[PDB]
C-alpha cells in the first residue's frame, strides 16, 4: 500500500504545516501537524476541556463505530517549545491520503497548553518519530508510520514541504518526479527516538564550505533550523545589523536587509536553503525588526534540523530495519 496527502502551511510565515488525517468511521477529518520530532498521535476532542478548544476541529470517539476506549491507558507530552497536553486513548481507524491503519492509538487531549489552543489551525499532531518516545502509559503505542509500515510497499515516508506553498507527505514510496539530481543518504541514530544523523558542515551565502560534523534531528514539527551558537554568529555576521536579542529570544535583523543563503552538507552533497526562507517577518506587527529562521542551539541541547531546512529538500525517512535518511534538492 501506499498513501500521498497534501501538507499546507498554516500561515504566511509557514510556521507550521497541516495535513488532513481521516479519524473513525464514518471518517473525522481533521487537519494535524506530522511531527518527525514526536511520537504521539493526539486530538483536539469531545473529552478537551472547553475554556480550551478555541475553533480546532474535535474528534467525538461516541460518534465513531471503530472507535475503542484503550482501557486504562493515559497519555501526557511536553514539548521542547514548553507546550504540552494530555489525556486518555482511543483506538480507531486512521486514514493518510488512502492509506489506512486500523487500531491506532489516537490520543484524546483532555487538557492542552496555551499554545494549542491558541492556534486554531491545528487539530492535534501526528508523531513520526520513533515509537520509543511515545507517551502512553502503562503500554506503550506505536505511531501510524510503525502501524504502517509492514503494509507499505516499501518501509518509507518523505516530507517534501513547500516555501510559501503546500507540498506533499507520502507514504510507501519514493516519488522520483519530486526531486532533482539523485538523493543522497546518510545514517541515523535511533538511540534518542529521533531521526538523528550528522551533518558534513556549511556555508554561509558564497562563502567557503566549512566541513565540520553537527549532529541533529530532522524534525518537521519544528519551525526554524537550530545549529550550535558558532555557526549561527557565522550566519548572522554577514547581515548588517543583525544582533541576538534577549529581550526577543534570537537574532533578529532588518526588516530591509537581503539574506545570505545557507548551505548544510549531507555526505559529500549540499543542500541550500535560499535566504528568503530564513525571513521570518517583523517581531511584532508594523515592526521593522524582523526575526531570523537560524538561530542558536545553545539553550536545547540538541541541533534542529526544521522546516527551515527541511522544506529546501526532498526528505525521505526510510524506517528499515537499520533507519536512514535521504535529502535531494528539489
Amino acid at each position: 500500500s501506499t498513501g500521498s496527502a497534501t501538507t499546507t502551511p498554516i500561515d504566511s510565515l509557514d510556521d507550521a504545516y497541516i495535513t488532513p488525517v481521516q479519524i473513525g468511521t464514518p471518517a473525522q477529518t481533521l487537519n494535524l501537524d506530522f511531527d518527525t520530532g514526536s511520537s504521539d498521535l493526539w486530538v483536539f476532542s469531545s473529552e478537551t476541556t472547553a475554556s480550551e478548544v478555541d475553533g480546532q476541529t474535535i474528534y467525538t470517539p461516541s460518534k465513531s463505530t471503530t472507535a475503542k476506549l484503550l482501557s486504562g491507558a493515559t497519555w501526557s507530552i511536553s514539548y521542547g517549545d514548553g507546550s504540552s497536553s494530555s489525556g486518555d486513548v482511543y483506538t480507531d481507524t486512521v486514514s493518510v491520503g488512502g492509506l489506512t491503519v486500523t487500531g491506532q492509538a489516537v490520543e484524546s487531549a483532555k487538557k492542552v497548553s496555551s499554545s494549542f489552543t491558541e492556534d486554531s489551525t491545528i487539530d492535534g499532531l501526528l508523531g513520526l518519530a520513533f515509537s520509543t518516545l511515545n507517551t502512553v502509559s502503562p503500554t506503550q503505542q506505536k505511531t501510524f508510520f510503525d502501524n504502517a509500515k509492514a503494509s507499505l510497499d516499501s518501509p518509507v515516508f518523505t516530507a517534501d514541504l513547500g516555501y510559501h506553498a503546500p507540498g506533499t507527505y507520502n507514504f510507501g514510496f519514493i516519488d522520483t518526479t519530486a526531486y532533482t539530481g539523485s538523493i543522497t543518504y546518510t545514517a541515523v541514530s535511533t538511540k534518542q527516538g529521533f531521526w538523528e544523523w550528522t551533518s558534513t558542515g556549511y556555508a554561509v551565502g558564497s562563502g567557503t564550505f566549512k566541513s565540520t560534523s553537527i549532529d541533529g534531528i530532522a524534525d518537521t514539527g519544528t519551525t526554524l533550523l537550530y545549529l550550535p551558537a558558532t555557526v549561527v554568529s557565522a550566519y548572522w555576521a554577514q547581515v548588517s545589523g543583525a544582533k541576538s536579542s534577549s529581550s526577543v529570544g534570537g537574532y533578529v535583523f532588518p526588516c530591509s536587509a537581503t539574506l545570505p543563503s545557507f548551505t548544510f552538507g549531507v555526505g559529500s552533497a549540499r543542500i541550500v536553503i535560499p535566504g528568503d526562507y530564513i525571513d521570518f517577518g517583523p517581531i511584532s506587527t508594523g515592526s521593522s525588526s524582523c526575526f531570523g529562521g537560524i538561530q542558536s542551539s545553545a539553550g536545547i541541547g540538541i541541533n534542529i534540523f526544521g522546516d527551515v531546512a527541511l522544506k529546501a529538500a526532498f526528505v525521505v525517512f526510510n524506517g528499515a530495519t537499520t533507519p536512514t535518511l535521504g535529502f535531494a534538492s528539489k
